[PDB]
C-alpha cells in the first residue's frame, strides 16, 4: 500500500504545516501537524477542557463506530519549546492520503497548553519519530508509520515541504519526479528515539564550505534551524546590523537586509537554503526588526534541522531494519 497527502503552511511564515487526516467511522477529518520529532498522535477532542479549545476541529469518539477506549491508558507529553498536552486514549481507524491503519492509538487531549489553544489551525499532532518515544502508559503505543510499515510497498515516508506553498507527505514510495539529481543517504542513530544524523558541515552564502560534524535531528515539527552558536554567529555576521537579542529571544536582523543562503552537508552532497527561507518577518507588527530563521541550539541540548532546513530538500525517512535519512535537492 501507499498514501499521499498534501501538507499546507498554517500561515504566511510557514510557522508549521497541517495535513488532513481521517479518523473514525464515518470519517472525522482533522488537520494534524506531522511531527518527525515526536511519537504521539494526539487530537483536540470532545474531552478537551472547553476553555482550552479555540476554533479547532475536535474528534468525538462517541460518534465513531470503530472507536474503542484503550482502558487505563493515559498520555502526557512536553515538547522542547515548553508546549504540552495530556489525556486518555482510544483506538480507531486512521487514514492519511488513502493509507489506512486500523487499531491506531488516537490520544484524546483533556488538557493542552496555551500555545496549542492559540493555534486554531492545528487540530493535533501526528508523531513520526520512533515508537520508543511514545508517551502512552502503561502500554506504550506505536506510531501511524510503525503500524503501517509492514503493509507499505517500501518501509519509508517522505517529507517535501514547501516554501510559502503546499507540499507533500508520501508513505510507502519515493516519488522520483519530486526531486532533482540523486538522493544522498546518511546514517541514523535511533538511540534517543529521533531521526538523529550527522551533517558534514556548512557554508554561509558564497563562502567556503567548513567541514565539521554537526549531530542533530530531522524535526518537521520545529519551525526553525537550530545549530551550534559558532555556526549561527558565523551566519549572522554576514548580515549588517544583525544581533542576538536577549529580550526578543534570538537573532534579529534589519528587515531591509538581503539574507545570504546557508548550505548544509549531507555526506559529500550539499543542500542550499535560500536566504529568503531564513526570514521570519517583523518581530511585532510594523517593526523593522525581523526574526531570524537560523538560531542557536545552545541550551536546547541538541541541534535541530527543522522546517527551515527540511523545506529546502526532498527528505526520505527510511524505516528499514537499519533506518537511514535521505536528502535531495528539488
Ligand atoms: C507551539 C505549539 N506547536 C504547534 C505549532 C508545537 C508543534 C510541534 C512541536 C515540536 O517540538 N515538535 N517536534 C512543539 C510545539
Amino acid at each position: 500500500s501507499t498514501g499521499s497527502a498534501t501538507t499546507t503552511p498554517i500561515d504566511s511564515l510557514d510557522d508549521a504545516y497541517i495535513t488532513p487526516v481521517q479518523i473514525g467511522t464515518p470519517a472525522q477529518t482533522l488537520n494534524l501537524d506531522f511531527d518527525t520529532g515526536s511519537s504521539d498522535l494526539w487530537v483536540f477532542s470532545s474531552e478537551t477542557t472547553a476553555s482550552e479549545v479555540d476554533g479547532q476541529t475536535i474528534y468525538t469518539p462517541s460518534k465513531s463506530t470503530t472507536a474503542k477506549l484503550l482502558s487505563g491508558a493515559t498520555w502526557s507529553i512536553s515538547y522542547g519549546d515548553g508546549s504540552s498536552s495530556s489525556g486518555d486514549v482510544y483506538t480507531d481507524t486512521v487514514s492519511v492520503g488513502g493509507l489506512t491503519v486500523t487499531g491506531q492509538a488516537v490520544e484524546s487531549a483533556k488538557k493542552v497548553s496555551s500555545s496549542f489553544t492559540e493555534d486554531s489551525t492545528i487540530d493535533g499532532l501526528l508523531g513520526l519519530a520512533f515508537s520508543t518515544l511514545n508517551t502512552v502508559s502503561p502500554t506504550q503505543q506505536k506510531t501511524f508509520f510503525d503500524n503501517a510499515k509492514a503493509s507499505l510497498d517500501s518501509p519509508v515516508f517522505t517529507a517535501d515541504l514547501g516554501y510559502h506553498a503546499p507540499g507533500t507527505y508520501n508513505f510507502g514510495f519515493i516519488d522520483t519526479t519530486a526531486y532533482t539529481g540523486s538522493i544522498t543517504y546518511t546514517a541514523v542513530s535511533t538511540k534517543q528515539g529521533f531521526w538523529e544524523w550527522t551533517s558534514t558541515g556548512y557554508a554561509v552564502g558564497s563562502g567556503t564550505f567548513k567541514s565539521t560534524s554537526i549531530d542533530g535531528i530531522a524535526d518537521t515539527g520545529t519551525t526553525l534551524l537550530y545549530l551550534p552558536a559558532t555556526v549561527v554567529s558565523a551566519y549572522w555576521a554576514q548580515v549588517s546590523g544583525a544581533k542576538s537579542s536577549s529580550s526578543v529571544g534570538g537573532y534579529v536582523f534589519p528587515c531591509s537586509a538581503t539574507l545570504p543562503s546557508f548550505t548544509f552537508g549531507v555526506g559529500s552532497a550539499r543542500i542550499v537554503i535560500p536566504g529568503d527561507y531564513i526570514d521570519f518577518g517583523p518581530i511585532s507588527t510594523g517593526s523593522s526588526s525581523c526574526f531570524g530563521g537560523i538560531q542557536s541550539s545552545a541550551g536546547i541540548g541538541i541541534n535541530i534541522f527543522g522546517d527551515v532546513a527540511l523545506k529546502a530538500a526532498f527528505v526520505v525517512f527510511n524505516g528499514a531494519t537499519t533506518p537511514t535519512l535521505g536528502f535531495a535537492s528539488k
